[PDB]
């Protein structure tokens, strides 16, 4: 009962120096995807752009990402791992 899963990952390069955020997987209508990325770029600090299902977001706020995601009631895939 959802049809759509958003997953936010953070490919950092160390402790603190430069982190990136890639948003992809949102299985939803194409026009709907543009509305999602447009909402995050509305009040997140830096207008992020989209790229054929690939929205680039510069910021390590994965925590806030899981929140806005639970706002729609869809599923999420908080990525992670120990390295």
């Amino acid at each position: 009962k959802g049809d759509g899963v958003v997953r936010i990952q953070r490919q950092t390069s160390g402790r603190k120096g430069k982190g990136v955020c890639l948003i992809t997987g949102v299985d939803l209508d194409d026009a709907e995807l543009t509305k999602l990325a447009a909402e995050l770029k509305k009040k997140c600090g830096c207008g992020g752009a989209v790229k054929d299902g690939v929205i680039e977001i510069q910021g390590d706020k994965r925590d806030l990402l899981k929140s806005l995601l639970e706002a729609k009631g869809m599923k999420v895939k908080l990525a992670g791992g120990l390295e």
